[PDB]
């Protein structure tokens, strides 16, 4: 398992324009395309994204372009970010690929109430940590999927996705 993995698993891949969870225009692997309701302004975001004119439909290839630039983008997100760099350097490998997933799904505006989560994971008391991240929108929107990331944080292993 990898963060490539991992997010395969969570995101899913469809080559078609879907809305995710939130009803937002999205392709691929969770690459959003806009929050906009215009599916015209969606397929758009997809043309300029992918450099050709897609008419709402990428390739595999195409959709795993989009996705390692998503995941090296949250990545880099998070290390200029002054609130999650120093919790994202404090954990292990695995956990940070808890912490790439959380930013991917939510982004860093997501992560900005947070907070509390993130102290309790610099202090690595991992079972509190747990609890509070489970005390969230996150959590009640996307039960299934948190409970995996919150299970990654908590225990450092990949438990939650060797299934
Ligand atoms: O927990 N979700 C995101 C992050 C945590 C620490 C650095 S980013």
């Amino acid at each position: 398992m990898n963060i490539f993995e991992m997010l395969r698993i969570d995101e899913g891949l469809r080559l078609k324009i879907y809305k995710d969870t939130e009803g937002y225009y999205t392709i691929g692997i969770g690459h959003l395309l806009t929050k906009s309701p215009d599916l015209n302004a969606a397929k758009s975001e997809l043309d300029k994204a992918i450099g050709r004119n897609c008419n709402g439909v990428i390739t595999k290839d195409e959709a795993e372009k989009l996705f390692n630039q998503d995941v090296d983008a949250a990545v880099r997100g998070i290390l200029r970010n002054a609130k999650l760099k120093p919790v994202y350097d404090s954990l292990d490998a695995v956990r940070r690929c808890a912490a790439i997933n959380q930013v991917f799904q939510m982004g860093e505006t997501g992560v900005a109430g947070f907070t509390n989560s993130l102290r309790m994971l610099q202090q690595k008391r991992w079972d509190e940590a747990a609890v509070n991240l489970a005390k969230s929108r996150w959590y009640n929107q996307t039960p299934d999927r948190a409970k995996r990331v919150i299970t990654t944080f908590r225990t450092g292993t990949w438990d939650a996705y060797k299934n």
